[PDB]
């Protein structure tokens, strides 16, 4: 059986889809999935054993010069790749009209997706052959697991979802795995960041522990902050720029992680690494991580400036058993 997955964006949304493939591979021996995903996240699906072909898209980039010869060429190559195989099922786990009309609609095979009552955008339901009702009030991971189970004819397992991508890295973990923690400081919005002053204080508190701390960056402003945080601490290192797979490997080797609500926090969760995520303006109950060793640290008044490093360390210490 070969199934096509349409779930292109939000690194977190892509990662939250992994447990459903695991369920499926366990219920349907031999099943393989092809996956249409945004180019920036294309490496993620390749880490799962049940994935065969990864078909990258770049909707936002293409949208800015849609009919230019270059993009025109890219899109043609994309449509040809997308329509090459006749699938036993196409599962749109995105539920957005944009991706349903540009991708799902063009695939060959019975198309499954969320119904009018439960799709992110109700109208998206019209592009599917099979509309499944997936209760909105549950974690995104469970919703996708339910969708796959309903689309493929098996009951969703009662056990904790398993992303099953850690095994891809365990074979080649960094030589210093377990000797360091990773602090994920970069995110998408001013108020979602934990003040640098606090990050530095937390780092200071771990000075005599013997632990090393590594800081990632992917953009100049992020590197600049990383350098400011590492300034003065010999046990802190600013990582070189790397691919998503590269940072995933670093995360795979971290004893634990402290992070803000950001894409890499969801990656950390997918790799089964103990993680303390600090929340302010965003609600963990609505958009938090899935993983069991994923810990939620709420800032007082949903204001991260109010979250002290002492509280975060105290938090790490009373949740140490989890880590």
């Amino acid at each position: 059986m070969r199934v096509l997955i349409v779930k292109t964006s939000s690194m977190g949304d892509v990662l939250h889809t992994l447990p459903a493939l695991t369920d499926a591979q366990q219920a349907i021996p031999g099943i393989k999935f092809d996956w249409v995903v945004e180019e920036g996240f294309a490496q993620i699906p390749s880490w799962h054993a049940a994935v065969e072909r990864v078909i990258p898209v770049a909707i936002r980039r293409w949208r800015k010069a849609w009919f230019s010869a270059p993009i025109k060429a890219e899109r043609k190559a994309f449509r040809e790749a997308l329509q090459a195989k006749n699938y036993d099922a196409v599962i749109d786990a995105q539920g957005l009209v944009k991706s349903a009309a540009l991708v799902t609609r063009l695939a060959h095979g019975v198309k499954h997706g969320m119904d009018w009552q439960t799709a992110r955008e109700p109208l998206a339901s019209l592009f599917y052959n099979r509309k499944h009702h997936i209760a909105k009030q549950q974690h995104a991971v469970e919703r996708t697991r339910e969708l796959f189970a309903k689309s493929l004819g098996y009951s969703k397992p009662q056990t904790q979802g398993d992303y099953a991508i850690a095994q891809h890295f365990l074979t080649n973990l960094p030589t210093d795995a377990g000797e360091y923690a990773v602090f994920l400081h970069a995110t998408t919005r001013d108020d979602k960041h934990w003040p640098e002053e606090h990050w530095r204080e937390l780092i200071g508190l771990l000075a005599d522990s013997g632990i090393r701390i590594k800081l990632p960056w992917g953009a100049p402003h992020e590197e600049e902050r990383a350098k400011r945080l590492a300034e003065g601490f010999a046990y802190v290192e600013v990582l070189p720029k790397m691919s998503l797979e590269g940072v995933a490997r670093v995360l795979a080797g971290a004893k634990f992680v402290v992070s803000v609500d950001t894409g890499l926090s969801h990656l950390t969760a997918a790799l089964d690494r103990p993680n303390i995520t600090v929340y302010g303006p965003t609600d963990p109950g609505l958009i938090g991580g899935y993983g069991k060793n994923q810990m939620v640290c709420r800032a007082p008044g949903n204001e991260l400036s109010q979250l002290t490093a002492n509280a975060v360390k105290q938090f790490i210490e009373e949740n140490a058993e989890k880590a």
